[PDB]
């Protein structure tokens, strides 16, 4: 319970540094730059470089996707470390390529990829192991063969490495490029429940055979049809060490009740065979389409041989099934209820957060230019989801393609080299793929996290009483902001949650006014998709659409009657916006609905940015039009090509025709 | 990388006319009027005259159609040109017309076709060539078969042509009245994106194999039911050099579901036994009724075998498969997603600049007159899809 | 236009809108938007064409510029912020250029 650790992610994905914490560092006798062996099952062991990184747990140590393969074990589970004081370096070391990686590609292994990973860079040996680097627009992993000083050699300048050979094979190491943790991003907060509950009928399938609880049995995946659903549960199964099948939806509906009864029979069947079963029913809302009472007898079929599959089935016989469908509002009501799918998880739009890891997962085979700012990319992509954000990282790797042909001609079959790694994408292949920019989900309701700071407020003493930690021993949960338009009534609830830590949900009038209008309308589904999601701050701006001048006065009832109940939800808020409050029907008012009013001294301080091509106030008093006048005189550019930045004799000439 | 020049469009269409940028050609001791030997792929050379049009890039040269097939070469190689200063005007060329164009037209193909082509027109021989003579609503592909001054004749108002004979045949030679970026007006933006992205998967097949990027597989042509659909696929593939497979839909929903479980299975597996594959799924608007509840169980099968074989299929494998659509919100949404069809094209109605382009491809083979300013006619044609500007 | 039968969220409204996504960049002019007062779906359309309005600001490479005479019945909500930002109007008469220079024969006092 000291010496045991468990094995826990990688903040940084080397493969040979392992972090810890220090103060149980210094229980065993270790500081920085030390080798440690670390020896995990199957009497595997291996040796690394630790470090002293305060971020991980006491009892849990940081181990990366390639250093887990290599003790054959997954995370979840106790490893032993041990001092290893009796090292020296090495003088011959051999590596010999994988077979499964070397597809095509050819040169030098050494002068391409294995001296940037080992240049000036000091790493353990094993004498049977392997390991991967990420050069050239691939990966191509490689095979340690022999070690000169017993099995415990250190790479170092001074090492004769004879990489001259054929490609080795590899034997059940499975391939080092599949799936994992740290290839899905964007969704780690997504993952933290999907890994909660199958963290134990997966790995731990013992206290199921003699515990009368009911375990997780049906995952119900949902999200946008352009990502973040396969690699969900493909990142799990072939990381937790589960089978892994996955019924796509089309192909079942292509036969004539022939391999759509068996194949939804036998997949059934043969999942259970095995001990770790994953069943992934992709394109499920080909298979189920809804309550379609007008159809043909083989929909009315192939969902009735489903639901009676799992039921009956699926019953502590350690098989978690996963559906998989574009709305979780196009498949029978039947699916979701008991045993079957009771579990749902949400899968957004990856916020500015969310979007980076991604792209940086992805942009990692490549090599980049230090003019490439992946953080302002980061950033200006909303409404791009894990598809296209790995779309236009095609579009910007095949970019650099074409524009660096030239003197390369007669292209061999294994042509592909050194120039394949050291290709330096500039940022210019992503702005010109980007100039074609296409995404996808734009009429969808993003969840997300603010990133504004409170400087740039100048208020009126919020009085900070309005706020709670969730922790006393029935308080208001309905507050509207009113007043002229600009004093700050749509920026207001935005940085709220930048102190709160919780997303929110930016709904506007009209938007209500979907033509989609027909319960669980949009409304509903914006409703919902802010309660999965606790703590949420849902926003309502354009909230002056209440009055008259169909379901012209609907809508607005409709917007009554899910408000409340919400009161014993504690851990959710709502909070409105307009400008007359007049013609607002005084029915929100009441109490539930809301429960509190706030209105939007003199001209405050407000913090402005771009002070880089900004050039050096407070009287020009004697917001409405705040950023038009910044804008402006940004827009006064002085275009004397045949310096200057702001002034002063511009300001003048601006508030001439301003009201 | 100095002399090795890109092939480019040809801004005239012209067999010999071959323009070039004036501050390589001073590099390379070169003025208009001369001639140059240019030898591409498979040993094959012409031989044409040069011109400074400073509108090419430096590293790029102009080619025409005719010009590019003679070599056995195509858009985006490279060629390598020569100085061909031992050249001299030649006596007698033997002229005959190619099987495959004389067509019922009959006459005299000197006194009507061959004399415009070289009335006060001086242009260099090869001893085995092809070429295109645009006249009397069609075109009549012509062979040189001999060449008395060497290979290298030239000719001009002192020469004998016995184009008496019999129409000799073709061998390997793709009709140079085929679909070609030349024929297609009024899309050229959209055709910069469109040629983009084929230009990898389909000229360089060799990265593809090596390269854990997944390139372009789905391409989504959508516009018009009139006009700019089925050449923006037959101009790439027939001038790409890429296999051109088009199902189209009517015939699939004619079956019991034999053909249309066969050939969406057997036309794919055909397409990607060659290496360039481009499918061509016309009126993709019959097979797929976007989201349709109410149907019979065929087009929930044809569409259900559709994409099963497309995601699990058509990865790297070098096939890039093209659908065709009156409107891009009539077929599955299930169609645009991932690997499918991810890339989509606009066909617009041309506009008044893009109308007088496919105007003036159209009316080539015809003689026109000098009270015809097709330009006036290029304003007024709001409405008009290639189609119509064809049909008139 | 906007009143196209076809209203039923990917109406031509919004079909208009995404025809000028890809081409970049490009203006969208609106005239006759007086039609935005009363006197079905008679009051939408116009909430319909509130809400694709916004979201267009991280285009960057796009513009929405429209046309109207009687500034009054125009419900206020374009005027916000990120909707519309700008007001233009439209000295004496001005010079004007004239075309069919061939059967003109040859002023400013008129
Ligand atoms: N959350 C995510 N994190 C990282 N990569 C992602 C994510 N979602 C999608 N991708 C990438 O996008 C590609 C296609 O998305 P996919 O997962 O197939 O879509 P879906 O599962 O919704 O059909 C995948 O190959 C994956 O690499
Ligand atoms: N302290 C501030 N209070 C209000 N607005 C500010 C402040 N500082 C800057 N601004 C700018 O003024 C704008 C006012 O919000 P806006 O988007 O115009 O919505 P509304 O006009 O409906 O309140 C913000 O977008 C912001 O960029
Ligand atoms: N963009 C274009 N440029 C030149 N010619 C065109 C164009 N579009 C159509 N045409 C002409 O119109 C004819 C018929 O149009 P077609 O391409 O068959 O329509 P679609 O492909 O939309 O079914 C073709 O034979 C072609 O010559």
């Amino acid at each position: 319970g000291s010496n045991r650790l468990v094995v826990d992610e990688a903040i940084n994905d080397d493969n040979s540094v392992v972090s810890l914490h220090p103060a149980t560092m210094e229980k065993l006798q270790l500081f920085r730059g030390d080798t440690i062996l670390i020896k995990g099952k199957k009497r595997k062991d291996t040796v690394c470089i630790a470090l002293a990184d305060e971020t991980c747990e006491e009892p849990k140590i940081r181990m990366n996707k390639v250093v887990r393969s290599n003790l054959r074990v997954r995370l979840g589970d106790v490893i032993s470390v041990h001092q290893c004081p009796d090292v020296k370096y090495g003088k011959r070391v051999h590596i010999l390529p994988v077979d499964d990686t070397v597809e095509g590609v050819t040169g030098n292994l050494f002068d391409a990829y294995l001296k940037p990973y080992f240049l000036e860079a000091y790493r353990p040996v094993r004498k049977g192991d392997l390991f991967l680097v990420r050069g050239g627009m691939r990966s191509v992993e490689f095979k340690v063969i022999e070690t000169d000083p017993a099995e415990y050699c250190v790479v170092a300048p001074d090492t004769e490495i004879f990489c001259e050979g054929e490609p080795v094979k590899r034997e059940d190491e499975e391939r080092l490029d599949d799936v994992g943790y740290d290839d899905v991003g964007g969704v780690r907060k997504q993952m933290a429940q999907i890994r909660e509950l199958v963290e134990l009928p997966l790995r731990h399938p013992q206290l199921f055979k003699s515990i009368g609880v009911k375990p997780p049995k049906g995952i119900l995946l949902y999200g946008p049809p352009g990502s973040g659903k396969t690699l969900i549960a493909r990142a799990v199964a072939n990381e937790t060490g589960a089978f892994f099948f996955c019924i796509n939806g089309p192909e079942i509906m292509s036969k004539l009740a022939g391999e759509s009864e068996s194949n939804l029979r036998k997949a059934f069947e043969e999942a259970e065979k095995n001990a770790p079963s994953i069943i992934f029913i992709d394109e499920i809302d080909s298979i189920a389409p809804k309550r379609e009472k007008t159809n043909g007898e083989v929909e009315r079929r192939i969902v009735s041989q489903l639901l009676t599959l799992m039921d009956g089935l699926k019953s502590r016989a350690h098989v978690i099934v996963m559906g998989a469908t574009n709305r979780p509002n196009s498949i029978d009501p039947a699916l979701r209820r008991f045993g079957r799918f009771d579990r749902e998880i949400d899968i957004g739009v990856p916020d500015e957060i969310g979007r980076l890891e991604v792209l940086r997962i992805h942009t990692k085979n490549m090599k980049l230019a230090e003019d490439v700012d992946l953080e302002r990319i980061s950033k200006d992509t909303h409404g791009y989801v894990g598809a296209d954000l790995a779309a236009l990282c095609t579009e910007a790797a095949l970019q650099c393609i074409r524009e660096k042909m030239d003197v390369i001609d007669l292209e061999d079959d294994s042509i592909d080299a050194e120039i394949l790694n050291s290709m330096a994408v500039t940022n210019e292949h992503f702005h010109t793929a980007l100039g074609n920019s296409n995404p996808s989900a734009l009429r969808e309701t993003v969840v997300e996290v603010p990133n504004v700071s409170w400087n740039d407020i100048g208020g009126l003493e919020n009085v900070k009483r309005e706020l709670q930690e969730t922790v006393q021993y029935s308080p208001s949960k309905g507050v509207l902001f009113y007043g002229p338009p600009g004093c700050g009534k749509t920026l207001l609830a935005k940085a709220i949650a930048n102190e709160c830590q919780a997303n929110f949900i930016s709904v506007k009038g009209p938007e209500l006014l979907t033509m989609w209008f027909g319960s669980e309308a949009n409304v509903r589904e914006i409703f919902d998709k802010a309660r999965q999601s606790a703590p949420c701050v849902l926003f309502f701006d354009e909230l002056d659409s209440i009055a008259t001048q169909g379901a012209a006065d609907r809508v607005l009832n409709q917007l009554l009657t899910e408000m409340d109940g919400m009161n014993a939800k504690k851990t959710v808020f709502i909070i409105g916006a307009t400008n007359r409050p007049d013609i607002i029907d005084s029915a929100l008012l009441r109490p539930g609905r809301l429960d509190q009013l706030i209105y939007i001294r003199l001209n405050i301080f407000k913090a402005a940015l771009r002070k880089s091509p900004i050039a050096k106030i407070g009287a020009l008093a004697k917001g409405a039009d705040i950023t038009e006048i910044c804008q402006r005189a940004c827009k006064y550019a002085i275009r004397e090509n045949i310096v200057s930045e702001i002034k002063a004799a511009h300001f003048e000439e601006s508030m001439k025709y301003a009201r």
